[PDB]
């Protein structure tokens, strides 16, 4: 199943932080946009034109808080950026940042970050 495909990556991503196999097998697969709920560790890859990968992990649900700020999230890229400290920390201040909706539309090289209620947050480049 391709699900298995897409969520090992994840599965060792978030502890491993390679980021070349990670962003390769991204642009190699995913070449529209993933939309990743840190509500529920469910991710809705939405590939080329080809179909809708969904990913099912850390079953547990709401580990987000609805307290939407920007700087929240430019600290932890820049923490990320330094340290690169660990992928699952920087998507648990994330989740404390109010971000609901992880969309990394490769496609437009965007890294959207909404809130439940739509808002954009915040965005960054893909690199």
């Amino acid at each position: 199943d391709q699900v298995v495909i897409f969520k090992q990556i994840f599965d060792k991503v978030r502890n491993d932080l390679n980021y070349q196999w990670f962003y390769s097998e991204l642009k190699r697969h995913n070449v529209s946009h993933y939309i990743y709920y840190l509500a529920t560790e469910n991710v809705h890859i939405v590939l080329k034109n080809d179909n809708t990968v969904l990913l099912k992990g850390l079953k547990n649900i709401v580990s987000v808080k609805f307290s939407k700020d920007r700087h929240l999230i430019e600290t932890t890229s820049n923490k990320l950026k330094s340290r690169e400290i660990t992928f699952q920390e920087y998507r648990r201040n994330l989740a404390k940042a109010g971000v609901f909706r992880w969309v990394t539309n490769i496609h437009e090289q965007k890294r959207y970050y909404y809130t439940f209620d739509n808002s954009l947050l915040f965005t960054e480049s893909i690199q």
